[PDB]
């Protein structure tokens, strides 16, 4: 298993990444510091959560250390849904560079595909908890982020949880200047998504699977959802292999040649997330994995279901 994936744009890019959503500010820190000195050179960032300022001392620390180079990261952060009218786009853009303490991103992702109202709330809402969309659309915010690009803020850019209509719709833009690199999406044993990764694969984007455990830190958890990491059936498998359920999780996607960016703040799992280079799943562990899928999204976005770009009423 080669550790990197090619994109369009020449670069390639680590197939395990760290995710960051959820790790707190007073904990983030020393985790990127973990995760570089064990072996991790892709993290996944956002503005939204929160936390890249303290994502962006780590990665300065170890460059001052001589542990890395910047050159051997690939650091990818994402737009937000505020953020999408055209002349928003580079400041977002910068304000991430500021916080990350970085030149440039080597991926910059449309987070979703819906535009929110501008303004400080993340997550704007009416008197009634409506999401309150933007006047933006698609193709006027992917003419953006080519923008970066062209001036040099990053190296790549690229979409998440966007449908493949959506998808489309960039590819057929007439005077399209860049394709998306990636398009970052849910992905697990629960949520498969073989029509999807089909697509984007046969359209040269790289697929991201995130939340490849199942996200049991998010914050809408109910008690009766179901469970990867504590799924009798994966364990089963696991043991087999002499390895954790989340190994089995990570090592999946890496075979269905995406790429794939679990998170945490702990050491030691950090560290075991890491540890999957060493073993294979077999066909049929794979078959079994994939037999699991439920169509079970984690990342449904419930507050945006009547926006018009809600990515999530289509099959894929
Ligand atoms: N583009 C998008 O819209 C989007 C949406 C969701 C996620 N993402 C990205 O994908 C990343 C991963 O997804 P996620 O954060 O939703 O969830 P995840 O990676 O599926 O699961 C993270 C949870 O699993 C725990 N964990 C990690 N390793 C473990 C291990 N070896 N054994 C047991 N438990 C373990 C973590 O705990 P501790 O941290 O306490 O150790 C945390 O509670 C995010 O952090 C973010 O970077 C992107
Ligand atoms: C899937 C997702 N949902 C939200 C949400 C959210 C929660 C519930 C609902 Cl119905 C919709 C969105 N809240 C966040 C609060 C703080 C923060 F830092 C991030 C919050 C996020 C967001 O970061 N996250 C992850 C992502 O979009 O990558």
């Amino acid at each position: 298993m080669a550790s990197r994936i090619l994109l369009n744009n020449g670069a390639k890019m680590p197939i395990l990444g760290l995710g960051t959503w959820k790790s707190p500010p007073g904990q983030v820190t020393e985790a990127v510091k973990v995760a570089i000195d064990v072996g991790y050179r892709h993290i996944d960032c956002a503005h939204v959560y929160q936390n890249e300022n303290e994502v962006g001392v780590a990665i300065q620390e170890k460059l001052r250390e001589q542990v890395v180079k910047r050159e051997e990261l690939f650091i990818v952060s994402k737009l937000w849904c505020t953020y999408h009218e055209k002349g928003l786009v580079k400041g977002a853009c910068q304000k991430t560079l500021s916080d990350l303490k970085l030149d440039y991103l080597d991926l910059y992702l449309i987070h979703w595909p819906t535009g929110f109202k501008p303004g400080k709330e993340f997550f704007p809402l009416d008197e009634s908890g409506n999401v309150v969309p933007s006047d933006t659309n698609i193709l006027d915010t992917w003419a953006a982020m080519e923008e970066l690009v062209d001036e040099g803020l990053v190296k790549a850019i690229g979409i998440s949880n966007f449908n493949h209509l959506q998808v489309e719709m960039i590819l057929n833009k007439p005077g399209l200047k860049y394709k998306p690199a990636v398009n970052q999406i849910e992905c697990h044993p629960y949520l498969t998504q073989e029509k999807l990764i089909q697509y984007c694969q046969s359209k040269g984007i790289v697929v991201t699977a995130y939340s490849p455990l199942g996200s049991p830190d998010r914050p809408w958890a109910k008690p009766e959802d179901p469970s990867l990491l504590e799924d009798p059936r994966i364990k089963a498998i696991a043991a087999k292999h002499n390895k954790t359920t989340a190994q089995v999780l990570i090592r999946f996607p890496m075979q269905r040649n995406l790429v794939v960016i679990p998170k945490s703040v702990t050491p030691e799992r950090i560290a075991e997330n890491f540890k999957v280079f060493d073993f294979e799943l077999s066909s049929q562990d794979m078959t079994t994995l994939l037999s699991y899928n439920r169509n079970w999204r984690v990342c449904a976005l419930l507050s945006c279901t009547s926006h018009k770009d809600y990515p999530f009423h289509e099959e894929f």
